[PDB]
């Protein structure tokens, strides 16, 4: 699944969440999917790549 394009607002929210906790429980990933309008799979990959860059 190739990464989708995130909006400025979606990225801002993602970075803020990452800053709070960089590991994502299944439940939080599901709540973040609902709130941001992104597939849970896109959030998971964004989190994994972000930790790798870090």
């Amino acid at each position: 699944r190739p990464r989708t394009a995130f909006s400025s607002e979606q990225l801002a929210r993602l970075k803020r969440e990452f800053n709070e906790n960089r590991y994502l429980t299944e439940r939080r990933r599901q709540q973040l999917s609902s709130e941001l309008g992104l597939n849970e799979a896109q959030i998971k990959i964004w989190f994994q790549n972000k930790r790798a860059k870090i």
